[PDB]
């Protein structure tokens, strides 16, 4: 069935899910800019570009 | 728009605007030739040209 699966793997795929979860999120944030706020909603903020 | 400016940049635009006149105020002062006239109304006073 393409709509089906066995409930005795459950635990095995959702590890090996969250394993590929970890993984994907291996990466390092990286600094891109700032612009000076010019409207008043946020007086003084400096915004990530 | 065509005809706003900005609140946040006001006082900012003025100190450059006061910088301007300042800037277009930077002379000396001629000496030029005066005329003595003889007005009834202003008598032997020594009038510049």
């Amino acid at each position: 069935s393409v709509r089906g699966a066995n409930p005795l793997m459950f635990r095995a795929n959702v590890l090996h899910m969250l394993l590929e979860f970890v993984l994907d999120n291996l990466y390092l944030n990286r600094h891109t800019g700032f612009s000076q706020d010019h409207t008043p909603f946020t007086e003084g903020a400096n915004l990530r570009s």
